[PDB]
């Protein structure tokens, strides 16, 4: 069905911190990281979807739904 001004399937950089409500890209507003990741076709997703960028924390980062890429051998917590 119909959609607003956010029809770009790429993501914004600032996630939860993006300040514009009409902004053109997908935004991670929720703590859920997406099942389809960057191959996801959903404009309606509030979930974490990746961006081609290097994270500010790398191996020190513990954000499950983070916007930027992380190095090999990095660990993240789970409850499973
Ligand atoms: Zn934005
Ligand atoms: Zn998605
Ligand atoms: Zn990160």
């Amino acid at each position: 069905g119909p959609l607003g001004s956010e029809k770009s399937l790429e993501q914004c950089k600032f996630g939860t911190h993006c300040t514009n409500k009409r902004c053109k890209y997908r935004h991670a507003r929720s703590h859920i990281m997406c099942r389809e990741g960057a191959n996801c076709t959903r404009i309606d997703c509030l979930f974490g979807h990746p961006i081609n960028e290097d994270c500010r924390f790398g191996v020190n980062c513990k954000n499950i739904y983070c916007l930027f890429r992380h190095p090999p051998g990095r660990v993240l917590p789970e409850k499973k």
